[PDB]
């Protein structure tokens, strides 16, 4: 009565763009921000790394994420010995194996585990392929028709007029910069108040860019304007320094972190530390497999998690989890006005939200519902 | 006053690598049937050599292998290049926040952050003309004493050393008969070491709390000095709750899979006796001496991982750091064998279980490197 699943026969890592291949390029606070020289320090080094998993039957499954050539490395001579002739529905197996054989050297999170996620995300896409339904189907179905979403680029103004719910900003100025940096980013967000009303939610990025008492007091200039949450103040090894600045923290503002913290264990820790919002990315985190994990610590604590936008591969997550009210989409455009593909154009029929929503039905498709354009500068660097 | 010494400019950096796969101990994977084999010698070996503009070079090496070259020739170079040999410190900055988006603070890319810096500590040395331990700040001992890791206690006591460090056979799957094997072989040993040698267990990543407690009580009665990173890096609350758990009197110790400053500041705080950081993975020599110092404001024993020269320059002049780490590569564990063997050339081993400051009076980490290994440029810049 059982459907006949079949083994998975092989897995090939290709990369595009990187070291051996506009709003964001302008002004943004990162961690070097503090040098003038990088006021440039290679955020685009690693490029992108896609894995596809072959079952023995033909049909395929693949995914995507930052890691480039490197990743490469780690699928093609690492991670393929505990793929490779497993069951498609090996999943949870695979899953463990790759994080147990790889402690090492993974560093609980970045590079290692943001391939390991592609990897995750790319089995979840051929089994649901195998079977034929889409992932958030396979995950226990959605827990609401349409995903509504906050657009993330400088211009929230734009956004509003696009149906979106609300608009991140990225902070320009940090420490170094003091009283004029808080001075210049709070009247930005001043400004947009002025323009989208009350009603939009407004968000500060400050991708790990501040120090404790820099970010209170970004945090306290900006709550006559209710800013809804200061996002991703700190490194994300500063646990105790998120603690204290969620303690400091305006009342009724949120703060929110964990794009890039890895592993369930690090977001244990980071829930702990009293912040409001934990925003794993699927593809650095560790996979689906360990966001919906995430997504359930976060709930047993009567708590949103929010997970950092990331198509397809988020959208099938956040759809079905009670506890991820909106989600978010990244304006890849030089000055924020078109809706264009996140993963545009490695992805072919990327779905984007229209009157800031996307519609189940729009995921009502075989795994994560996309196809590889092959068409792009796909490299094969290792073999196996 | 005399003027000032002149100091050159950093020319390059190159990067190759030796071994990786593409040239009974527990662990997390020891569960699996299958390997308890899970590639624990994928990466192989990165070597980072920084020449600087009047031809003296440094270099240093770590396991980070053909990726950590893509890390130093695609993306660290920027910030070495063009830098004068004492800005070690800045490099250091720079790199660790010019990486902090895909390091995960430890791991493959700290390794290779490693690496850099002691290739400029090593360059810089060599180029002002003096060891490393003593632009430190000098020596606070006249000779570093060992304790040996391997199989083999009573045969590291034979030839000297002050303790042997024994790894687990066995994890939480194989319950109370692990546990029972395990504390025989510490038994054995105690019986034939005597009472005054040291004895410890690593039990590498490969527990969790309940199993480690009990392994940790059934050794209390063999006198068990410490017992060695029970648990996966990310689980402090996991350490936190060991130590207490701990026999008293009985060490808990962890670290050689932290990484950044940061994370030794939290680990520090779960009440672990002793950090274990490993230069060539918790940052470099730039960060070690950050964390040797957080130990000592607590008051606490810093025993950094054995990593031959590059260790022994910072151990020396730790006050913190009464002994140190000697790893025995020998199959049986009988031989006094250099740990980098064969890459480094002219490096020291212990004698009567101790490594004189005298051996360490040469330029850098004074050590050279063997080019007649089987050396790989995978990129160039």
């Amino acid at each position: 009565n059982i459907m006949t699943l079949p083994k998975i026969k092989q897995v090939r890592a290709w990369f595009t763009g990187g070291a051996t291949a506009h709003w964001i390029d302008d002004h943004i606070a990162t961690p070097m921000s503090k040098y003038r020289d990088y006021e440039s320090f290679g955020i685009n080094v690693l490029g992108t790394l896609v894995v596809e998993v072959e079952a023995e039957n033909g049909q395929t499954g693949f995914a995507v994420s930052t890691a480039g050539e490197m990743g490469c490395f780690i699928v093609e001579k690492h991670l393929n010995r505990f793929i490779e002739g497993k069951c498609v529905s090996d999943i949870k197996l695979i899953h463990d194996q790759m994080l147990n054989a790889t402690l090492y050297y993974s560093g609980s999170g970045g590079l290692v585990m943001n391939t390991i996620s592609c990897v995750d995300l790319a089995l979840w896409d051929l089994f649901g392929k195998v079977v034929g339904l889409p992932v958030y189907k396979l995950l226990g179905g959605a827990v609401r028709d349409e995903i509504q979403f906050y657009a993330t680029g400088a211009r929230p103004d734009l956004a509003k007029e696009m149906g979106f719910i609300g608009g991140k900003m990225p902070t320009h100025w940090g420490p170094h910069d003091g009283d004029a940096g808080i001075r210049k980013d709070a009247a930005m967000v001043a400004d947009m108040r002025e323009k989208c009303g009350e009603d939009f939610w407004l968000m500060l990025d400050c991708w790990m860019s501040q120090d404790v008492n820099y970010a209170t007091k970004l945090a306290h200039a900006c709550a006559p304007y209710n800013l809804k949450w200061i996002e991703e103040c700190l490194p994300p090894q500063q646990y105790e320094g998120y603690r204290e600045l969620k303690r400091n923290a305006p009342v009724g503002m949120m703060v929110t972190s964990g794009e890039h913290h890895g592993t369930l264990q690090s977001f244990r820790t980071l829930s702990e530390t009293g912040i409001d919002i934990m925003q794993p990315d699927v593809g650095w985190c560790g996979g689906l497999t360990t966001l919906v994990e995430i997504a359930a610590i976060a709930k047993s604590r009567g708590q949103l998690v929010v997970p950092h936008g990331s198509s397809v591969y988020s959208h099938h997550a956040v759809i079905t989890f009670t506890n991820t009210p909106f989600s978010e989409f990244l304006m890849t455009s030089p000055d924020c006005s078109t809706m264009r593909p996140q993963f545009d154009p490695i992805l072919l029929n990327e779905p984007v939200p229209v009157n800031g929503r996307i519609h189940k039905s729009v995921l009502d498709k075989p795994g994560f519902g996309v196809e590889l354009n092959r068409d792009c500068n796909l490299k094969r660097p290792y073999s196996h």
